[PDB]
């Protein structure tokens, strides 16, 4: 795919919002049983013996849509090009709250330990699925099959070996489906997703403050060093993001993993490709 | 609603002066017998049972006023009009080094003997400049939550927008969850959120710092300027002749001898610099 | 006050050095029997009951000196004037090495048989420089705290100011609240902030940091220079030929063995620059 | 070498992409009986008696790779390298660190998650045209290190070390030629060498700090020096070399393995001529 | 000193490369040397006087490098740019020393953290150090043997010594002799050097250190002038404690880490 000139004319700029909530585990919140722990996991616990099994409702997923944009070629094509986006995670003043009625105290008489701990931060903009590679902490952990989440073993068709804690060229996948992919299991290929863009931290620890900024004047340029955006094949935007915000600390000592909304507006232009 | 060109002329700009003392659930210094909690709120803590039922005094709350402008346009029915602009702000957060109080008298000690723990743990701050008020959006820890209803004095909360009990979306993001923060010191700061679909027409900026003694650290001076400008170059333009600032500095936790905690907030000074400019 | 051209000519640019003392409390190295504790406070403790009654040992204080500079105009009736404009300053806390002393015979060890707990904890750090004395800001953590009265003329305090107790409102900002910065070691850090709404002909920059034990986390360079002109190219303007310098520096708690704790300050040196403007 | 210009062409410029698993101690995935702690060390501790006298499973080691690049020369005294001009990396499966059920893991608290893995990092990445010039320096001289096996100062000395190798000991020197077989707490790179490499380096120590990691595929290094100059490949072998602990293991026992992670590199470099 | 043109030539430029190994307090390796790059054990006695022996001061290091001979107009060596760096990082990722302290029952050794001091300067002329103290009742061993404030004044330390005392003033002359604890820049003097350090305070505050060969730092001051090097040397000096060893019994020991530089010079006509 060969590019070309950038599109001149009066239509040329379009924009695209949208929002992504969270996919912790707890995924839906149209579920009246279990809803109520939506946008967080279940209780995270080290069991003692060996294997870990760990349930679907534990496995903080990555979010992702494919955006339908307008149709631009009716018979050297023009594609939609990403070249800006302004992205914010929701909801981050919610976290002051220190009075959940089955928090922790963080000593006797005191308020709620308050959301903090892990954090994994990422969000991607690209012109077709995210690339994935698979790296796991435990190769012998016994994730759901999926019947649920996708892992290595589906992936692969067979158990995960050793090698599958470090780098393994087959264990790879395309970020095709919300909620539906591990973070713990999947990390973004950096060998491939030449057509997307994205970008992520980490933080550990078990108290460590949750630390996170919000304005509506930051702007990411998409471009490339050569001055291309992603390119988007058959009109569709892939729009990626995971948002851990740490842990809700419960009386019992249980602990889950909580996450974010993130939201995205992304500025496009039509270019001209062979 | 075309932007045109800047206006040139004499007095072309002008300089506002503002401070927005902080909301932190005791509001007023003028109560009877509660104000000497004022600019705190009173012993957060976890019920232990079902559901939450928070007191006003534990809701911290966004500070907000509007500024009036002064009127530019002797006839308003013409199409192109001029506007204030806001340009640039200079904020502060004003008492800062009143955190360097380590012996308030019910102060819990960091170990036997010792000074108080200092104020420390949770910040929140944040400052928005707009032409008109800051669009929010609603979202909460948890669903749950029983906030005191709006037409018995309670805040403006979800429930009062959607005028029905919250639902588990509202943990995440629910698109009618949305109001806009026109009242100092009734919209809390665990509810609501400035909406990034929105606010064109407002230029915001924030962060969160969680943890029980996480350090408060902030830094103060005169010579720093926030500039308003998009990436047009065109700043808020002020609706109805109105500037809305709005703001929350949540510092972090008085801890009390018995273990009790309460949050604390300071007061924010804003100058912000507006010029005249002319719209379509 | 219309600021004309810069001054040409040989001798246009003079340079001003000094350093200041800290004043924590234990202000005077030159008493028999206190001075032990020169740049220290007493042991600050909560009470325990109301009201708190400070001791002035125990409130660190702003450091300041008005440095003369050599006479401009010879005469003074001419409506067109040369005045000193401070463009740069390089300044330096001084003595942060001796903070690796972990050894002090009354230090409480970290654990059993272990080193001290180093310097660290609460830190405030300010400096400003001006053409006239720093305007000051009152907020106090505690409007209940009642702070000494002296026949001295320090500790000067709110109380002090408006000639009545405090009220609930100085626990937020009481645009009565209000001070010059204008006695070395007699206004509490704690009492007193930088007013962000006046100082107009001054530049100030600070932080804080809260917590019991946080790592005193401080920089040294004399390659490092702040300039101190304003937007328009203006720096401070010194008003009868004088130079306000201002200055604090908390580096955190000494953790004695019984487990009191007190403040310790560290000095700091300036060196600014200065050239002579034309004035209208 | 006189280094002269810039070979202009329509195939001057190439990419050189890899990937390096991290040698923690436990350096391959192949042996079944073993290989389960792969990308990890075995348990370390305190001996609590004098000599240290460390197993091989509990030395993290650099990574290297040499990477042939195309003959350049069918011969002349002035001749074509390739140059090294800059390279995009990652740490690679950041993701995985967010695992706080691991079955074994101490938990924060009765009840509670795992402790996440965390404490001490240390992260660098090489990018030469000869292998690294290291600098042998321990904590502790009397250390007693596996015969070679690791690479050690004793090695390179032929005699055992003395105190001097405590601090900076001109003697102590070696290169970074075999992957997994230098320990990273006895050698560091050689700042009075590496003319004809690049090389990027931090630590963070405590026992639950805080693991902060960022990745982006955004983000390029420069490689050129002042005067504009790349890593030049020596007889065509581009070395490229690494380490990223990521820090402990929390098992329920109380003991603490380190844990590392593998690094993507993708290396731009372009035909420069050269004199000698 | 009027300073004149950059000497514009064939061999105008010339590098000085060195290192310099810590003096934390055992300060030779060639001897009590197994403890060679740490003090002894640092411990508050809980009663007074303070009287510290040499072995638990940190100092500073120093060397004079003499420069190639050049010679009221001549030319001088201009100092105008530096890479340094700490040797030895990836050594402190070691948490398994014999006697270390453990982190927990069965857990591996509290590695090297806490209490860090970095610094580097170069000049050309000796460092110009201003004295000021913790507490002025330490009484420093006698120089026989550290050089201390008392060193200096030859009388006793009063209260002034715990803020800035004008009087307390020398110049970093000599290696591994002036305790850090006592003495630090004087940002008043030192026109023909420049400096550069942080202090970081705690017990086990992180160790965080960089290190890369592509780092350069710019000597020039505001008017592009180097440091001018007087009798053809250069002043280099530095500080590199790089936190404490926790050792079983509850013991604790300062730790350093050596330090190298590579030095560009350029000739400068100067003007006596
Ligand atoms: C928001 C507020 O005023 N909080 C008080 C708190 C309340 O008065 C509460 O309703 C009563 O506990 O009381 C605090 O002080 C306590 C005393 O009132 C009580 O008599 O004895 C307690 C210790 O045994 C304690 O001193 C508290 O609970 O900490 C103070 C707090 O500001
Ligand atoms: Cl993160
Ligand atoms: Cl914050
Ligand atoms: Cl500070
Ligand atoms: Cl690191
Ligand atoms: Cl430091």
């Amino acid at each position: 795919v060969e590019v070309l000139s950038v599109v001149t004319g009066e239509d040329s700029i379009t924009q695209i919002e949208l929002y992504l909530n969270p996919r912790m585990g707890v995924n839906s919140p149209d579920l009246p049983t279990t809803s109520n722990w939506y946008t967080y996991t279940y209780d995270l616990q080290p069991k003692g013996s060996s294997p870990d099994q760990p349930i679907k409702e534990n496995l903080p997923a990555y979010s992702v849509a494919r955006v339908s944009l307008p149709m631009l070629n009716e018979d050297t094509l023009q594609m939609w090009e990403a070249i800006s986006v302004k992205t914010e995670v929701v909801g981050i003043s919610s976290l002051i709250n220190v009075h959940y009625w089955d928090m922790k105290r963080v000593h006797d008489y005191g308020a709620g330990i308050p959301v903090s701990g892990v954090n994994y931060h990422m969000f991607a903009i690209g012109g077709e699925p995210l690339d994935l590679q698979g790296l796991v902490l435990d190769y012998q952990t016994q994730y759901p099959k999926t019947t649920g989440p996708i892992t290595i073993e589906t992936v692969l068709g067979r158990k995960m070996t050793p090698k599958n804690q470090g780098l393994d060229p087959q264990a790879k996948a395309k970020l095709d489906k919300d909620g539906n992919y591990p973070i713990e299991v999947w990390c973004p290929d950096p060998s491939k997703n030449e057509n997307s863009r994205y970008y992520g931290s980490i933080q550990t620890g078990s108290q460590t403050p949750t630390v996170l900024q919000f304005s509506n004047t930051l702007t990411t340029v998409l471009l490339d060093e050569n001055g291309v955006g992603p390119l988007c094949k058959g009109d569709g935007l892939f729009i990626s993001c995971a948002d851990i915000v740490g842990f809700l600390f419960k009386t019992s000592g249980k602990m889950a993993l909580h996450g974010l909304p993130r939201y995205f507006n992304v500025t496009l232009r039509k270019r001209w490709v062979k």
